[PDB]
């Protein structure tokens, strides 16, 4: 089974300045799309859903080995990184185990950039504040120091593509 990547670049208002909203689908039907998130911050972002370029991928169980091989400069590795991705997903879009959502009065869009940006920050040691106001930036600062429990049972996809240019993709549905 084969998936696609692609944007939806006018998914989201112009005031969540936030283009790059990411879905997987798979090339042979029943199911439908899942928001996923770049894993790769220094790769290119899939093409846009309508674009005559399709970008394809295949889906892996994400491990403690996997993880740290795909990310560029991650922040940790091994167990301390894969809980970190882990924890990210559980308590961001759209998930949002934490409330933070409701906590800071994020629109989705703002809670799903914030959402990227924390990934970022341990796949590629990169935490980005531009373009943030203060409560988005707050809330940036809860999703990548949270420490609370999760079920011990999450595992999330990895989407790997067939060319290197492009970004390996992160899942959100756990399994």
């Amino acid at each position: 089974t084969k998936y696609k990547g692609y944007t939806l670049l006018d998914k989201y208002p112009k005031e969540d300045d936030f283009r790059d909203a990411i879905y997987i689908e798979d090339m042979d039907n029943n199911d439908t799309s899942s928001v996923v998130y770049c894993f790769n911050v220094t790769k290119a972002t899939p093409t846009f859903k309508g674009s005559v370029v399709k970008v394809l991928y295949n889906e892996q169980f994400g491990s403690s080995k996997l993880f740290t091989e795909k990310a560029i400069k991650p922040r940790v590795k091994g167990d301390e990184l894969k809980n970190s991705v882990l924890r990210v997903i559980y308590n961001g879009y759209p998930s949002n185990a934490l409330g933070i959502k409701e906590k800071y009065q994020l629109t989705e869009g703002q809670f799903r950039k914030l959402t990227q940006r924390a990934v970022w920050n341990f796949t590629d040691s990169n935490l980005s504040l531009d373009k943030l106001s203060q409560k988005e930036i707050d809330a940036l600062n809860e999703l990548i120091n949270a420490k609370n429990a999760i079920p011990d049972n999450l595992v999330l996809n990895l989407y790997l593509p067939d060319d290197s240019y492009y970004q390996n993709l992160l899942g959100t549905k756990f399994v």
